[PDB]
């Protein structure tokens, strides 16, 4: 709807940033509304979705498995470490630290599930493999989240993002019982409040992932639609405004608040 997108673009008046917008059909793949759809933006935490996408990847073919305990220490405790500071005695397993990383937006269960996999380029060689040659994480957390404008380490574009999300969620790549474990997670969302889930109306499905990071950067992915059943993928991004953090949510929430209305 032009109205939509009519606040996509207030919203870039408002905060003084570009801000990436891609609405797109979860059925047939068809791009609904874009907005600078082929600019780069910071992934952030949201490629927290892609990581778990690649373990579950690995899960599938036999050379990892959920229930796998991972023991660490507190040397590898990164900044916002909110469940993996508890486990220090017993460890984790992937699918908790997958959960983690998803639910909770850890940061070092995302980096031990980098480890298992092989590291930043090991993710970017599996997105790169299922059809995404756009989207590249470069660096661990949490310098992945610096942000620098004109720096495309660690980026992603709104539409090879939408893309390769509705690959992962309804693709061919993974099986029935792995695209369930990762759209499970991402309803099982908690940190996502004040964003798109602040305007779902009630017995919507929603499964998302957020981020934010440096030099005002804040996005969401979401895989969402009426009667508690998917229907369309939304991503949004924005980066470069001096904005506060809930000014940043308050933006998003509009958007949100206007591609439901106009459903
Ligand atoms: C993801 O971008 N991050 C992890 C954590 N918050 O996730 S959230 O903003 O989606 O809820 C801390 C902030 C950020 C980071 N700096 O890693």
């Amino acid at each position: 709807h032009p109205e939509t997108l009519v606040k996509v673009k207030d919203a870039e008046d408002q905060l003084g940033a570009r801000v990436g917008y891609i609405e797109l059909d979860l059925n047939s793949g068809k791009i609904l509304e874009s907005f600078r759809p082929e600019e780069r933006f910071p992934m952030m935490s949201t490629f927290k979705v892609l990581l778990c996408g690649a373990v579950l990847s690995r899960v599938d073919a036999g050379q990892e498995q959920l229930g796998r305990r991972i023991h660490y220490s507190q040397n590898d405790l990164v900044e916002y470490s909110p469940v993996t500071e508890k486990h220090l005695t017993d460890g984790m397993t992937v699918r908790e630290l997958c959960s983690a990383a998803i639910t909770m937006s850890d940061n070092t269960a995302a980096n031990l599930l980098l480890t298992t996999i092989g590291g930043p380029k090991e993710l970017t060689a599996f997105l790169h493999n299922m059809g995404d040659h756009v989207t590249r994480l470069d660096r661990w957390e949490p310098e992945l989240n610096e942000a620098i404008p004109n720096d495309e380490r660690d980026t992603t574009t709104p539409a090879a993002m939408a893309t390769t999300l509705r690959k992962l969620l309804t693709g061919e790549l993974l099986t029935l019982a792995s695209r369930q474990q990762l759209i499970d997670w991402m309803e099982a969302d908690k940190v996502a409040g004040p964003l798109l889930r602040s305007a779902l109306p009630a017995g919507w499905f929603i499964a998302d992932k957020s981020g934010y990071g440096e030099r005002g950067s804040r996005g969401i992915i979401a895989a969402l639609g009426p009667d508690g059943k998917p229907s369309r993928i939304v991503v949004i991004y924005t980066t470069g405004s001096q904005a506060t953090m809930d000014e940043r949510n308050r933006q998003i929430a509009e958007i949100g608040a206007s591609l439901i209305k106009h459903w």
